[PDB]
C-alpha cells in the first residue's frame, strides 16, 4: 500500500496472510486473501499459478505483522487450491484473476471466528457501488514502487471507484480493462495498492453492509497519474464461487 495508514488485524479481521514454504525451509510472503466462510479463503489466481502445489502454502488468520505470531492468530494448511480454469495474463491485464483456498488446521479444523478472525460478506449479483464511492484496501504490499522489502506492519488505505467508461479512456487503460474488472484510485494519485497487495480485499460499504467488492489484481505502476488500481469484480464470479465451495 502506497500512502494510507498502518493498521492491525482487529480492524481487518477477514484478512488472510498467505505465505509459501520453499525447499530448504525458508518461508516468504506471497499475497493477501479474504475469509468468506470458516473453511474458505478467496484470493487471486496469479498469486499461485506458477507454484500450483497446495502443500507449499501457509495461511494465517488473525495475524497483524509479517514476522510476529500475533496473539490469537491461527495457522492453516491448504486442503484444496482451486484456480480459475480460464485465468490468463496480458502485458497489463489479468483475466479471471480469482482463486479459492480450502483451509485446515493440523487437527483438521477450519477457522474459529473470534474478535480478530471474521468472515467478509460477498456481494449480490448486479449490485456494485456507484462510481465515486470510497472503498478500503488492505495489505502487506510495497510502500513505494522502488522498495524491495514489504512493511512489517499491515497497512490500509481508501480509494474511489472509477467508471468503466472513464477507465477505458485512451490515457487510462483503453480497451485493456473489461466489464469483469473494476477500477479504483485516488483523484490526486498519492495512494494505491501495489505489488504484494495482490489477492487482498477491496471492501466497500454498500447499503450499510461491508462487502468484498473486489480482489486486488493489477495496475500500471503504483499510484501513477491516470493509472488506477484494477480489481476482479467479485459480483461477476458469484456463480463460480458458489459452485466451487459446495
Ligand atoms: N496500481 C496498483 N493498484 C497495482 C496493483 C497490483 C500490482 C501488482 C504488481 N505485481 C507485479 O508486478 N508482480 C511481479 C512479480 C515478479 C515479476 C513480475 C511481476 C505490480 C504492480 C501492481 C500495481
Amino acid at each position: 500500500i502506497i500512502g494510507g495508514e498502518f493498521t492491525t488485524i482487529e480492524n481487518q479481521p477477514w484478512f488472510a496472510a498467505i505465505y509459501r514454504r520453499h525447499r530448504g525451509g525458508s518461508v516468504t510472503y506471497v499475497c493477501g486473501g479474504s475469509l468468506i466462510s470458516p473453511c474458505w479463503v478467496i484470493s487471486a489466481t496469479h498469486c499461485f499459478i506458477d507454484y500450483p502445489k497446495k502443500e507449499d502454502y501457509i495461511v494465517y488468520l488473525g495475524r497483524s505483522r509479517l514476522n510476529s505470531n500475533t496473539q490469537g492468530e491461527m495457522k492453516f494448511e491448504v486442503e484444496n487450491l482451486i484456480l480459475h480454469k480460464d485465468y490468463s495474463a496480458d502485458t497489463l491485464a489479468h483475466h479471471n484473476d480469482i482463486a479459492l483456498l480450502k483451509i485446515r488446521s493440523k487437527e483438521g479444523r477450519c477457522a474459529q471466528p473470534s474478535r480478530t478472525i471474521q468472515t467478509i460478506a460477498l456481494p449480490s449479483m448486479y449490485n456494485d457501488p456507484q462510481f465515486g464511492t470510497s472503498c478500503e484496501i488492505t495489505g502487506f504490499g510495497k510502500e513505494q514502487s522502488t522498495d524491495y522489502l514489504y512493511p512489517e506492519q499491515l497497512k490500509m488505505t481508501v480509494v474511489k471507484l472509477i467508471s468503466h467508461r472513464e477507465c477505458q479512456q485512451p490515457h487510462y487503460y483503453g480497451s485493456e480493462v473489461t466489464t469483469k474488472m473494476l477500477c479504483a484510485a485516488d483523484p490526486q494519485w498519492k495512494t494505491d495498492s501495489c505489488q504484494g497487495d495482490s489477492g487482498g480485499p477491496l471492501v466497500c460499504s454498500l447499503q450499510g453492509r461491508m462487502t468484498l467488492t473486489g480482489i486486488v489484481s493489477w495496475g500500471r505502476g503504483c499510484a501513477l497519474k491516470d493509472k488506477p488500481g484494477v480489481y476482479t469484480r467479485v459480483s461477476h464470479f458469484l456463480p463460480w464461487i458458489r459452485s466451487h465451495t459446495k
